C-alpha cells in the first residue's frame, strides 16, 4: 500500500544517515524541495558516489538506487512526471537527506 511506501521512503533515508555515521537542525525551519529537486539532488550524489572505490560508499549508493525509484512511485501516486571525493559527498549526502526528511511530513510538490 501507498501508507507503506511513504514509511520505507522514511525509513530507509533514517537507514542511510545511519550507515553515513557509521563511516565516521531547528525543527519547523528547512529547506523546500520539491520531488523533481529530491530526484536531481540524489542522482548528483548518485553520480559521485558510483565512480568511487569502498564496500561502505558500495551500499549507500544502492539505497540511493531505492530511494529515487520510491521519489519516481511517489510522482506517479499524485499523477505527475520527474523526467577526498568520498568524504565531502558522504557529509552533504547527510544534510541533504535531513532536508528531505523534515518535509516529508507532508506530501511534497511535484
Ligand atoms: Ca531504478
Amino acid at each position: 500500500p501507498i501508507q507503506k511506501v511513504q514509511d520505507d521512503t522514511k525509513t530507509l533515508i533514517k537507514t542511510i544517515v545511519t550507515r553515513i555515521n557509521d563511516i565516521s537542525f531547528i525543527p519547523g525551519l528547512h529547506p523546500i524541495l520539491s520531488l523533481s529537486k529530491m530526484d536531481q539532488t540524489l542522482a548528483v550524489y548518485q553520480q559521485v558516489l558510483t565512480s568511487l572505490p569502498s564496500q561502505n560508499v558500495l551500499q549507500i549508493a544502492n539505497d540511493l538506487e531505492n530511494l529515487r525509484d520510491l521519489l519516481h512511485l511517489l510522482a506517479f501516486s499524485k499523477s505527475c512526471s520527474l523526467p577526498s571525493t568520498e568524504v565531502v559527498a558522504l557529509s552533504r549526502l547527510q544534510g541533504s537527506l535531513q532536508d528531505i526528511l523534515q518535509q516529508l511530513d507532508v506530501s511534497p510538490e511535484c
